[PDB]
């Protein structure tokens, strides 16, 4: 189930990045490592890394 | 002179990358790109891109 939300604009520039749309739900399974989370785009089906201040967490 | 102060800590994982501390002053000289910034860190003397959200225009 959805655990955070995408809450700026990302537009990928290197090969790992997942892009990001402001309120696009994300699935979040580990921890952030070194200021970055691993995610699974649940409207685009993608998955990547983005910077660890672009999503919060859902209630 | 500084055009924009950085709000949060950014830990590049990526070559092309600036690292920012909070509080850090960059110089801004070029148009965002796909909504990264290129810019000179004015503490550390380093240049490199970092995500547009991470700092706020200095007036």
């Amino acid at each position: 189930e959805q655990t955070h939300r995408a809450i700026f604009r990302f537009v990928p520039r290197h090969e790992d990045e997942l892009e990001l749309e402001v309120d696009d739900p994300l699935l979040v399974e580990l921890q952030a490592e070194d200021y970055w989370y691993e995610a699974y785009n649940m409207r685009t089906g993608a998955r990547g890394v983005f910077p660890l201040y672009y999503a919060i967490e859902v209630t």
